[PDB]
């Protein structure tokens, strides 16, 4: 040792990271890839079976990234040809191999450019979209049968989402939901034929003689949006010479009366389905559990069946409401909502009765409901240590909520203090995923005296190539800001000198409900700076960071750019007061939110910051999405909130960046912060006579996530840095 | 003490060159516009008197941004709420005034978004083109007469040019031309049905939500060109009730065999008209001499009026054949065309006859045929003292062609080595327009004594400013290079010390015909950088550059990006040898094609140059025009000269730019030289992994001309090239 973790290490990913990634298949087997083939490995024993081997796969067409077993293990689905649209979606295709006869489906193929595809619950039944349009194969050896016909580019989507509902609402790609049994196929149609379109060009290939314009329906802050309707499908009468047998469930009266948005779909049983339906100002939702009635096939809501849920002070969730979760019998569920304190606890539901009963509290917050049997309720929560940046898997029973055991608390206390989990289907195992702050660690358990049973990954040949490298150390604790306790991580130099005074840099996000300080552990950008450079990295969650409350997270509602910026500068001023900083080489940087923040704290004329860089902008939130700007920000009217979007603007605080050194970079084909954004951005200031530098990223998204986009952006903010701080 | 010229002193243009504008309007008169008053001047006797009083604007009610006056003197037009469109487009509104009864005309007016208006050459009609269709006034108070219903946004254009005949054939927006009398009224239609449209984002301002799309048809190498038809209307017919009595000509069968282009219209009488058309290959025209048959109304062409033009080593003319000059009769003319040397020289021509006689000769070349009369031919040549960077007023006895006299170089042979001229009707006075060396000067003479009457303004408001500032000097020399010589010129900083060295910036363009090194005067970011900074900046014409013979000039033909480029580093290299030149600090820039060229320089790997920056660069010839690109390149196919176009890209070289420190900008509604092509670019530099700046500016075009990104893009280079040459 005498050398350290450099941009290089960085950008080519030296210094690989492991994980262990499984398919549950039963209540005791999942499936593994190891070497290229699936596995069939027995929780229990461990005892291995090749279910599928390696090398039986042909390259075909290029290479197989996704496998997908059905149910009844007959057969399996090998996706490839793989080609990215936006954050989730994606287009691909698909091949089915006969586990059985071990032969391909050669006949009634899927078709090229499939868009979503999905195998029923139970047996092999399969469902997939094509050209926007609902296709279902009964047989993978037989014709599939066209569900619907309406499907049209940019106009109508059928089992897929448009562009916000993938990106904002249903943070995913698919419109799809099989029932239980596979006798029902819901699915929600988009039609956005009033959206505006955001137009932008897309250069491709430089033997393009002729840029492409890419047009997107995308609704900003006010505009006309999609609309959508929710139909059950009844897949038993599917015939060639049959229409579709079809219902449309619609949201109850007090959200039907105006623009909505479908948010949520759980089947419940095989006649029951839960829909979460929430109001387009977002601070009203209602789940709605309708029951077929088998002698008509319509789907029938009640009032006594319907839950509401509201939002005084904010909006409803973290960024949707949380999801309902029942039990078996369908007669009750569990779902996370905020507590009296303002805190997201579990609370106990009947499904046709309104009061429900809440059966966690505390000054810390459920993340999520991971299981539920008729005994226990396995959740994850930031309760351990109070720490709100940790994750542990705790077990309550349902019988009697004084019992409620941390399952990983204690397990490797100071490697792993945040965790994620996987059960089996009946609970009856799970994986355990330490990400932090140890090097990541991969485990095996089961459920029945919450047996270590075994180490699927534990990382050891990623620690013993660090031990030879100057890792920097990453700090946790506490500020307290007007009261309030809040917390930030420092990533330290290595050999750090209390006696010299460090370059400071303040990696921001601080969007609504997000989190920068947590115990994950990364091998970032950081690190490098940190470890070569010898620059100390620190973030902070302040005024409307999440899972601390919704005192907290609520405290920026309608007014983006303000307490959680002002809150950036002042925990960096307190940063500034330790004698290792050299307070007069501050810098700050951010991506999407992150790059507003940034912007709007250089903009700010603090004196604290020397220079920043803001990595695709949010720059004025009437050009940012409807979905999300509205559920922080109401409508941008003088009725509603229209002053604060007008002085949350960047370029209001143009003349304020001459006081900075400014870099400002983003991706021309952004679909989702519009280079619109730093266009305008730089526009304002070029209009001020403020000098700054950019750097576009052609025909890069929000990720400038290429190979050499991500080596060169990088590359070039090390070098803008480097330049700030007087590195050489 | 003494202040030096700042970046200030240039972008605020504290320093002001004064000129003197005049239109003349007969034999011996001329308007001027003087205190905002449209003033009448004699030259016969110096006198003046007031044509329009300026208490006349302030009635108004509008900025006046330009008026035109009728030919009978009766009527004014007053040009107002200009917007620019392209280079040499725009629309405007129009107002009438009448002179004599003095009071604005407000019945039948002319429509606001007019796209282009002029009065007859006689008289006070009018032509007009709005929304790409013709209309005639005969009257300023009578209603119009539309001429043509063809005019579509995007396809049809009557009247007006297309994009591509607008910016490299006419270099004007008109294409409509009065007989001299008024009889007849000739236009071009030019038809863009087939061509691609270009598209790109436009911004606006910051209120518009979403950008909006731009389009225009234009067609890049090798595409589908526009098609054009020419029309003589007879003016004569034209009533309400009347159809519109017009005759299509069309080119002569060697030109109408392929694509071609209709390069030049001149009226020589009220009844022949010269046409000037050019295949699409540009190393063919033809001037066509129709004269019009008065028992038909047809325009009759012949081949013994048919003049061909041709070019064996590369294209016709400079950027376009050189026009025609016709005697008063219309049986002869005069026109620049390449002698057997390859030097352009004025030839003889009789309208009936294919042979001509060059009455100028010599190492050195005509540059315009100024004036015409039955004696003698006035014409602008760079034969004085054989610098092809001067420009003096020669004229040469019509009926000796051994009598040659010089009127201008003997004026003010220090001072004045670079003139222009304008003559009064019939060629009685002509106004001398002195650009330098020494601070402009303009004088007004009589041709029958060619006494010089009187100064009309010598700027000694600016000499007397200007010596208490450090002014950099400009020095003219020349080179030898493969044993041909070529000429530079040094913008020198004050006080310069032939011992110390200087930091070097090359500035180029080196298109080809371009001319970087003269003699005009200039007050530039050049005179800033040498006075301010002492930064020494120099330019040279090597191969491919013009007036000085065709051997030079079409040394580049069929190979853009080989020969100019290497010149250029060639001559630097010889600079940097000259003992005053700091060898670790030089840099290039360049605008266009001089964007181009500095590119190809820094991909050249020459460890000549430590930086460049390149501004709005074409980087691949198959993203230009057609009509230029094609005019040197010929066509990108393997059966023509596909070869050298792919391997004379900027991004064939990016790997050599890991050796340069490099800034590309780039103007994101540029309509010119695309933003795709900078975009390109940039991305074969990320590909390359090559660090280098950039800054686009949003929505300035190709000359990122409004007032604040002009002083933005000049402040953010000063400090780029700082920053290179280690400059505080
Ligand atoms: C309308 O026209 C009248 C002329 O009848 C203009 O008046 C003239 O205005 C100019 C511009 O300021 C005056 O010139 C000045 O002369 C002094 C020389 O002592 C010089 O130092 C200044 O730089 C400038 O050149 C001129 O004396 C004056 N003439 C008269 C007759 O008063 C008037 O400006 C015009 N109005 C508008 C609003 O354009
Ligand atoms: C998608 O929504 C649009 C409305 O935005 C629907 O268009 C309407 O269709 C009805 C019936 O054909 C017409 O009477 C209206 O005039 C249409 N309105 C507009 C603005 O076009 C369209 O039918 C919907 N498509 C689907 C398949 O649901
Ligand atoms: C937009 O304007 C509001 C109202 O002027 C700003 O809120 C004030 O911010 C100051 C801090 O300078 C506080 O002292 C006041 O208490 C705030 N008043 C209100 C009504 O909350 C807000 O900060 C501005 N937003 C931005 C992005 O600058
Ligand atoms: C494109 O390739 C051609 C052919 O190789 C280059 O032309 C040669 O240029 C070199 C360097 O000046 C000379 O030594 C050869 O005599 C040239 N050969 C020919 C056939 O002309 C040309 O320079 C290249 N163009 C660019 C921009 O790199
Ligand atoms: C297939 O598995 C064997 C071990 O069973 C392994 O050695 C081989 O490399 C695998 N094939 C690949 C690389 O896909
Ligand atoms: C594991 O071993 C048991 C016998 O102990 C066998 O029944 C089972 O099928 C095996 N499963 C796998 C995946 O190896
Ligand atoms: C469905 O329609 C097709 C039409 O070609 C027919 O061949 C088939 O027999 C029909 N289905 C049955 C068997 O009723
Ligand atoms: C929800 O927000 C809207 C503003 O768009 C407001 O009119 C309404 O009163 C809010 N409702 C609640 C429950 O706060
Ligand atoms: C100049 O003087 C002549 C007479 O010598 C006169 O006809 C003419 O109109 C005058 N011009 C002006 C503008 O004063
Ligand atoms: C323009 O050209 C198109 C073909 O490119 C032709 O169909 C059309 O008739 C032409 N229009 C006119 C008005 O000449
Ligand atoms: C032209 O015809 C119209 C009738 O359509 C009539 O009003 C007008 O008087 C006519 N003008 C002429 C030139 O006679
Ligand atoms: C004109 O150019 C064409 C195509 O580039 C070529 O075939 C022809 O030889 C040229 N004509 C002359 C006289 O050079």
């Amino acid at each position: 040792s005498r050398r350290t973790y450099t941009l290089t290490d960085y950008l080519k990913s030296t210094f690989r990271v492991k994980f262990y990634t499984l398919q549950w298949i039963s209540d005791h087997e999942y499936l593994y890839k190891q070497e290229n083939n699936i596995l069939l490995f027995n929780a229990e024993y461990g005892n291995s079976s090749i279910f599928l081997e390696n090398s039986t796969f042909d390259e075909l067409g290029y290479s197989t990234n996704d496998y997908s077993v059905s149910p009844d293990r007959q057969f399996i689905l090998f996706e490839y040809n793989y080609v990215k649209q936006w954050r989730h979606s994606y287009t691909a295709s698909y091949d089915i191999y006969d586990l059985n006869k071990r032969q391909l489906i050669t006949e009634e193929r899927i078709p090229n450019n499939t868009q979503w595809i999905t195998w029923s619950p139970v047996g092999h039944k399969l469902a997939y979209v094509w050209n926007n349009d609902i296709y279902v194969k009964n047989e993978p050896n037989l014709s599939s049968q066209r569900i619907t016909w309406t499907g049209k580019e940019n106009v109508i989507y059928n089992g897929v989402t448009d562009w916000v509902y993938e990106e904002e609402v249903f943070s995913a790609y698919s419109a799809l939901w099989w029932s239980p049994n596979g006798t029902f196929l819901a699915y929600a149609q988009f039609n956005d034929t009033e959206v505006p379109l955001i137009e932008y060009s897309f250069y491709s290939d430089e033997s393009l003689q002729y840029p492409k314009t890419v047009r997107i329906p995308y609704p900003k802050a006010g505009a006309e949006n999609p609309t959508v309707k929710f139909f059950v499908v009844d897949t038993r009468t599917l015939s060639p010479n049959a229409s579709v047998t079809s219902y449309q469930i619609v949201p109850p009266a007090s959200v039907l009366i105006g623009d909505h948005y479908l948010c949520g779909v759980t089947w419940v049983t095989e006649e029951r389905i839960s829909l979460q339906w929430i109001r387009r100002a977002q601070n009203y939702s209602i789940i709605d559990i309708c029951d077929y009635d088998e002698s008509t096939g319509r789907w029938i809501s009640s009032v006594a069946r319907q839950h509401i849920e509201i939002s005084t002070t904010g909006w409803v969730g973290r960024f949707r409401p949380a999801e309902p979760h029942f039990t078996s019998d369908g007669n009750s569920f569990y779902k996370i909502i905020s507590n009296e304190e303002g805190y997201k606890h579990i609370c106990h539901f009947q499904t046709d009765k309104s009061n429900c009963t809440f059966i966690t509290k505390g000054a810390w917050e459920v993340i999520g409901i991971e299981a539920l049997t008729s005994d226990y309720l396995y959740y994850i929560s930031n309760e351990h240590k109070g720490m709100p940046g940790g994750r542990n898997l705790y077990r309550i029973q349902l019988n009697d909520y004084t019992k409620v055991t941390c399952l990983s608390c204690e397990l490797n206390p100071e490697r792993c203090q945040y965790y994620s989990a996987s059960f089996s289907n009946k609970a009856k195992y799970y994986q355990l995923r330490c990400f932090g702050p140890g090097l990541p660690l991969y485990t095996l358990h089961s459920s029945s005296s919450d047996k270590e049973l075994r180490v699927l990954e534990d990382n050891s040949a990623l620690d013993k190539m660090l031990q030879d490298v100057q890792m920097p150390s990453k700090k946790l604790d506490v500020i307290n800001l007007h009261g309030t306790k809040f917390w930030y991580q420092m990533i330290l130099p290595p050999h750090f000198d209390k006696s010299k005074k460090y370059p400071l840099l303040i990696e921001v996000y601080a969007g609504p409900c997000s989190q920068k300080v947590d115990t994950v552990f990364r091998l970032s950008w950081a690190t490098y700076l940190a470890s070569t450079e010898n620059i100390i990295v620190a973030s902070f969650d302040g005024r409307g960071s999440g899972y601390q409350g919704d005192k907290i997270m609520h405290a920026i509602n309608r007014r983006l750019g303000t307490f959680e910026v002002e809150d950036q500068i002042e925990a960096t001023r307190q940063f500034s007061k330790m004698g290792f900083v050299d307070d007069k080489r501050i810098a700050i940087w951010g991506w999407s939110y992150g790059g507003y923040v940034t912007s709007m704290v250089l903009g700010a004329g603090s004196g604290v910051f020397k220079c920043g860089i803001a990595v695709a902008p949010v720059s004025k939130w009437e050009y940012y999405d409807s979905v999300y700007t509205e559920r922080y920000m109401g409508l941008p009217t003088p009725e509603d909130n229209l002053d604060y979007y007008r002085n949350s603007t960047v370029m209001s605080r143009a003349e304020n960046f001459k006081q900075v050194e400014y870099l400002l970079i983003h991706g021309t084909a952004d679909d989702n912060v519009h280079f619109q954004q730093s266009a305008q951005l730089s526009k304002a200031l070029v209009d001020a006579g403020v000098d700054f530098q950019t750097m576009w990223y052609t025909d890069e998204d929000h990720g400038i996530a290429s190979n050499m986009a991500h080596q060169h952006i990088y590359t070039h903010m090390s070098h803008f840095l480097k330049q700030c701080f007087s590195l050489p």
